[PDB]
């Protein structure tokens, strides 16, 4: 069918341009991982988004950086089931990427990787990290 307001957010906020995803986008996407529906249909596209390579680095990084700020100050379940799929996040530490101009992009998704998995499995920092990653975004909302 059509892609849900949920999925059109989540593939502009993983979009293939040249810019990061916007605070307040993902915030948005962080409430709809509340709702039984956009929370299947949000992870299910990131997933998909992070299925990617070479020149379309993009998507996998910006779809890395979408899932750790749901895991962060989304609905608990979304780290929950990063944990339950650990492979998919840690294959992601091996991606490589260098463009025709000889320079490393893919070092960028290796990075991220690596400390996307220190934040799955580092339980009594988790729970650090939702509280200060709650508490900006609750001053994102109050603020111009």
């Amino acid at each position: 069918h059509n892609y849900s307001e949920a999925e059109i957010k989540v593939r502009e906020a993983t979009s293939n341009d040249p810019w990061g995803p916007s605070s307040s986008l993902m915030s948005e996407i962080a409430d709809l991982t509340y709702n039984v529906v956009a929370f299947s249909e949000i992870m299910s596209m990131i997933w998909k988004r992070l299925n990617d390579h070479g020149k379309n680095w993009r998507h996998v990084y910006k779809a890395m950086t979408l899932m750790e700020y749901l895991i962060k100050t989304g609905s608990e379940r979304v780290s929950q089931q990063c944990k339950e799929n650990m492979y998919a996040v840690q294959t992601l530490k091996d991606f490589q990427y260098v463009d025709r101009d000889g320079k490393d992009q893919g070092v960028n998704v290796r990075e991220k990787a690596k400390q996307l998995v220190a934040l799955l499995r580092d339980e009594d920092r988790l729970r650090e990290e939702r509280a200060h990653a709650l508490k900006t975004k609750e001053k994102l909302a109050q603020t111009a």
